[PDB]
């Protein structure tokens, strides 16, 4: 099983529910690789976000200087040891505060819904990912 | 073993000269551990900095919302997976760092100063330390 990238995908978000992403980074193309998924109020592509989630799969590394006191221009880029992506699960599990947010079965974050999560109509993925699967858990 | 964290030492960085640093991160005390490593121009604590190379072990995780087509209050975290010992070589260039991170280079930093004019390095954040020196 291989996904389209950008993956769309009408999907009912009740609590209860998790979000299971798991694919492959493609570290080949872009300086920045990193995975985004957005969670739509509606179907149309200019319908509100209720959640984006954005993962770089690189490291930052930050480069500047300091003059009379002052930092100056920022020089980034992202350090990518292994070009071998490391496959990864994404699991973001729905609560009723919040969504649980799980890479590699490890908890990262809780983003307390800025709507309710009856309200997400439809799923984005795209960017920097070889899509292995996208389903809704129960 | 580890060198002291913060490890400041007074330093000359000739054109052909490594900053060679090695350690292990440490992961399980920071939201976002880091390394830090600055070149100072002088031996104050106020002295200019000219070239400051900032490391997140972490991968950054970027969350928010989008309503009325504006974007919201950013939320942001750092994944931390499973931290491997590193090697990080600052190699000095007639007109640039190379930045080399385990025999990577990753980057190349213009002077912003002379590198004659670097007088002290000091390296700290989430890191054990094992070794700091300067090969020409
Ligand atoms: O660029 C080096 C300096 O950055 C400062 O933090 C930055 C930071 O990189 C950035 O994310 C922004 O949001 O805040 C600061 C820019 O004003 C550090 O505090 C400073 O010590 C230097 O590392
Ligand atoms: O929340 C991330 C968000 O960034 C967008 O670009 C923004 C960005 O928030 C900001 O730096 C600046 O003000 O311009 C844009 C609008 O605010 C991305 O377009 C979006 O996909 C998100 O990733």
């Amino acid at each position: 099983s291989s996904l389209p990238v950008p993956y769309t995908l009408p999907v009912s978000l009740p609590v209860g529910s998790c979000v299971i992403i798991t694919g492959t980074p493609i570290l080949t193309f872009v300086k920045d690789p990193q995975l985004e998924v957005n969670f739509y109020t509606g179907m149309d592509e200019d319908s509100d976000i209720a959640f984006q989630f954005r993962l770089h799969f690189g490291h930052p590394a930050i480069m500047n200087s300091c003059v009379f006191g002052i930092w100056r221009y920022e020089e980034k880029c992202y350090y990518l040891p292994f070009e071998d992506g490391k496959p990864f699960e994404l699991c973001i599990y729905v609560r009723h505060k919040e969504y649980k947010v799980m890479v590699n079965g490890q908890r990262i974050y809780n983003f307390a819904h800025r709507f309710p999560p009856a309200s997400v109509k439809m799923l984005q993925v795209f960017r920097d990912i070889s899509l292995t699967r996208v389903l809704i858990s129960d």
